[PDB]
C-alpha cells in the first residue's frame, strides 16, 4: 500500500476485541482508546466520528499512527474517545488522499453511514463466566431419570379432564389416544441432572447448565406454572434443587458451574391459586371471584371466561404487571421473597433467569415490546444485579434483541435465533429452523452474521444464547436430514463463534425431531458416549473453546467467503492467541491456502489444527489446509 488517494478496504479493521479497544466495558471515568488497522503506510488520516447521548450531537477525535504490526504488513492509528458516564456510538473517516472510506460494526463503505455503529456503554457489564462458557439445555421430563419414585404415572392425575400418560425410556413421545401431549411424562428430574453431572461437566465440559422451567405445573414443560415457590414433586423438592445447585456449584467434580432456570413471568398457569381456575385450592383465585385477593393481577375484558393470555391460550393468563411498585411487579421481582430474588439468594444462589417470552411483559393486557415492558426489564436488572452483579440476564426474543440490551439496562444478552441458529441453519441445512426450505450461501452467511452482532454491543454479542436446536424448534439433525457430518460441521462453527455455545440435550450426539413435541425426545445414556462422532467432537470443541480467550471474547474477522467450493474462513484472535477457523460446506474436500497473514500470524511460524491434531508451517502469510466436505479446521497458535 502507499499514498495513492486509494483506501485499501482489505487493509481496514477494527472491532472492540483487545488488540482495538482498550476498554470495552469501561466505566464512568475510564476513557476508551480505540486502535483502527489499516495497510502499512496506506492513508493520510483518520478520524473518530462519535455520537454522545449527553448532548445528542457527534464529535470528532483526529487519529494518529501508533504502530506497525510484528508481521510489517499493517499500521494501527489511535485515537481517545473521553471519559463519561454516557452512552456513545462511533464510526471511523479514513482517508488517503481524494479517497475516503468509513467504518463502524458493519465494516467498511464508500458512504457515511447511519447504523450500525460501535458501542459505549459506560458502566454496563455483563458476567464474564457467561462469556467465557459453554452451556447444556436440559429439558428436565427428558434427561434422566435418577429417581423412580417421584415419576407421574399413566393416571396419576387428571389435568382439564385429562389423565397423565407415562411412557418408557427410549420410546416416542407422542400421546396415545384419550391422553395430551403436553401430559406425557418420562420421569427425567433433578436427581437424574445431578447424577450426570460427570457427563455435563467433565465427558463433554460444559460449565453452565440452562434448564427449562422446573416449578411445580400440571404439563410436562411446566410453562404453565402452578407456583413458582416450589420445585415440581415429578422433578424432586426444593432440597433436591439445593443438592443440585450445590453440585453444579463445585470444583470437585469438574469446573466451576453455574445454573440458568427458565423465569416464565409474562404469564401464569391457569391452575395457579392467583387464578384457580379449575378450583384446586380453598382460596378463592381471579377467575372463581372478582373479590379474590389476586383479581388485578390478572386482565378481564369479560369476567371470568375472557382473559389475556399468552397467544390466546386459556391455560396461559397473562399476568398484569400495572405500574411501578404494583404487587405483581413486587412478586416477581422487586420483594426480598419474590421468584426472582428467591433464588438468586441463599440458600439456593442460582446464577441467572432465562427470561420466557419477555417482550411480552407488560401492564394491562398489551403485548409488550413499548415503553412499559421495557421498564419492567429496566426494575427487573436492578433487583437482580442488586442481589448478585454476576446473575445472569438472558430474554427470550426471536428477532433483533438491541431494544432489550442495547441500552445497558435490561438484559445481559438474548436467545440467538437471528443471529446464530437462522443463518447457521440455512447455510448448512438449506432449511429454516422450522425445517422450511431457505438456504444461503457464504457470502450470505458471513454477511447475515455480522449485520446481526453489528446489533449488539461487543459484551452482549459475547454473551449471546448460540444454540443450534431448541425446544420451540425442529432438531438440527432432522434439518440436516440425518448427516451427521452437517452437525460436525455446526459444531465447530458453534464452539468457535461469537458468543456462548448452547447445546441443546442431544444435540451433541446428532438428535432428532420435528416439530413440537417430537422436539423434546429422551436422552440415550449408550448413544452418549466418545463412540459417537459428534460427542466426541464436542468434547474436543469445548476443550479448544476453554484453550483459548480468543475464541471467547477475541477480535472476529472474516478471510474467506468462497461460494464457488463453499469456504467459510474467519480468524479469532487477540494479544496472546491467534486463531484461523476453515469451514467446508461443500459435499467434498477442498485444499484451501488460508490467508493468516491477515491475522499476523508470521512467516515462519507454526499452527496446529486442534481437530485433527496436525501441525502446519506459515509459509508467503499462507498456510495450506485440506479439509473433507461438511467439516473444519482450527489452525491456532
Ligand atoms: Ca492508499
Ligand atoms: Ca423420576
Ligand atoms: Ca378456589
Amino acid at each position: 500500500a502507499a499514498n495513492d488517494n486509494n483506501v485499501e478496504w482489505n487493509g481496514l479493521f477494527h472491532d472492540q476485541g483487545p488488540l482495538f479497544d482498550n476498554a470495552p466495558e469501561p466505566t464512568s471515568t475510564q476513557s476508551v482508546t480505540l486502535k483502527l488497522r489499516t495497510f502499512k503506510g496506506d492513508i493520510t488520516s483518520a478520524n473518530i466520528k462519535y455520537w454522545d447521548t449527553a448532548d445528542n450531537a457527534f464529535h470528532w477525535v483526529p487519529m494518529v499512527w501508533d504502530s506497525n504490526d510484528p508481521t510489517g504488513t499493517f499500521d494501527y492509528w489511535k485515537g481517545t474517545i473521553p471519559a463519561s458516564p454516557s452512552i456513545k456510538y462511533y464510526r471511523f473517516q479514513i482517508n488517503d488522499g481524494t479517497s475516503t472510506a468509513w467504518y463502524n460494526g458493519n465494516g467498511p463503505s464508500s458512504t457515511e453511514p447511519n447504523a450500525d455503529d460501535f458501542y459505549i456503554i459506560p458502566n454496563f457489564k455483563t458476567p464474564d463466566w457467561l462469556k467465557n462458557g459453554v452451556m447444556y439445555q436440559i429439558f428436565p421430563d427428558r434427561f434422566y431419570n435418577g429417581d423412580s419414585s417421584n415419576d407421574v404415572q399413566t393416571g396419576s392425575y387428571t389435568y382439564n379432564g385429562t389423565p397423565t400418560e407415562k411412557k418408557a425410556w427410549g420410546s416416542s413421545v407422542y400421546a396415545d389416544p384419550g391422553y395430551d401431549n403436553s401430559l406425557v411424562f418420562f420421569g427425567g428430574d433433578l436427581a437424574g441432572i445431578d447424577q450426570k453431572l460427570g457427563y455435563i461437566k467433565k465427558t463433554l465440559g460444559a460449565n453452565i447448565l440452562y434448564l427449562n422451567p422446573i416449578f411445580k405445573a400440571p404439563t410436562n414443560h411446566k410453562y404453565d406454572t402452578q407456583d413458582y415457590m416450589a420445585v415440581d414433586p415429578a422433578f424432586g423438592d426444593n432440597s433436591t434443587l439445593q443438592t443440585l445447585i450445590n453440585d453444579i456449584h463445585s470444583t470437585a467434580n469438574g469446573p466451576k458451574g453455574y445454573l440458568i432456570l427458565d423465569g416464565v413471568f409474562n404469564h401464569t398457569g391457569d391452575s395457579h391459586p392467583w387464578f384457580d381456575k379449575y378450583n384446586n385450592f380453598s382460596s378463592q383465585g381471579a377467575y372463581e371471584s372478582q373479590s379474590s385477593p389476586w383479581y388485578n393481577y390478572y386482565t378481564f375484558y369479560t369476567w371470568p371466561d375472557s382473559y389475556a393470555s399468552f397467544l390466546g391460550f386459556n391455560s396461559l393468563p397473562k399476568l398484569n404487571y400495572g405500574n411501578s411498585g404494583s404487587a405483581v411487579r413486587g412478586v416477581i421481582y422487586n420483594n426480598s421473597n419474590s421468584v426472582a430474588k428467591t433464588y438468586l439468594n441463599p440458600p439456593y444462589s442460582v446464577d441467572g433467569w432465562r427470561l420466557d417470552v419477555a417482550n411480552e411483559v407488560d401492564a394491562n393486557g398489551n403485548n409488550g415490546s413499548d415503553v412499559t415492558n421495557h421498564q419492567i426489564w429496566s426494575e427487573f436488572r436492578n433487583a437482580v444485579k442488586g442481589v448478585n452483579s454476576n446473575a445472569a440476564i438472558i430474554g427470550e426474543y426471536w428477532g433483533n434483541a438491541n431494544p432489550w440490551t442495547a441500552q445497558g439496562n435490561q438484559w445481559d444478552a438474548a436467545t440467538n435465533f437471528d443471529g446464530f441458529t437462522q443463518p447457521v441453519s440455512e447455510w448448512i441445512t438449506g432449511k429454516d429452523y422450522q425445517n422450511n426450505s431457505a438456504s444461503i450461501s457464504t457470502t450470505q452467511f458471513d454477511s447475515w452474521l455480522r449485520g446481526t452482532r453489528a446489533n449488539y454491543p461487543t459484551n452482549v454479542q459475547q454473551s449471546m444464547m448460540n444454540f443450534l436446536s431448541n425446544h420451540d424448534i425442529t432438531r438440527f439433525a432432522t434439518r440436516s436430514g440425518g448427516d451427521l457430518w452437517k452437525t460436525y460441521l455446526a459444531l465447530i462453527f458453534q464452539m468457535t463463534y461469537v458468543g456462548t455455545p448452547t447445546i441443546y440435550y442431544g444435540d451433541e450426539y446428532g438428535m432428532q425431531g420435528g416439530a413440537d413435541p417430537d422436539n423434546r425426545r429422551s436422552f440415550d445414556w449408550s448413544q452418549a458416549t466418545p463412540s459417537n462422532s459428534a460427542v466426541a467432537l464436542t468434547q474436543k470443541l469445548i476443550t479448544i473453546r476453554n484453550q483459548y480467550p480468543a475464541l471467547r471474547t477475541g477480535s472476529f474477522m472474516t478471510l474467506i467467503t468462497d461460494d464457488t467450493n463453499k469456504i467459510y474462513s474467519y480468524g479469532r484472535f487477540d494479544n496472546v492467541n491467534r486463531i484461523a477457523v476453515v469451514l467446508n460446506n461443500d459435499s467434498v474436500s477442498h485444499t484451501v491456502n488460508v490467508p493468516v497473514w491477515q491475522l499476523s500470524m508470521p512467516n515462519g511460524s507454526t499452527v496446529t489444527d486442534k481437530i485433527t491434531g496436525h501441525s502446519y508451517t506459515v509459509q508467503n502469510g499462507m498456510v495450506t489446509v485440506a479439509v473433507d466436505g461438511h467439516y473444519g479446521a482450527v489452525l491456532a497458535q
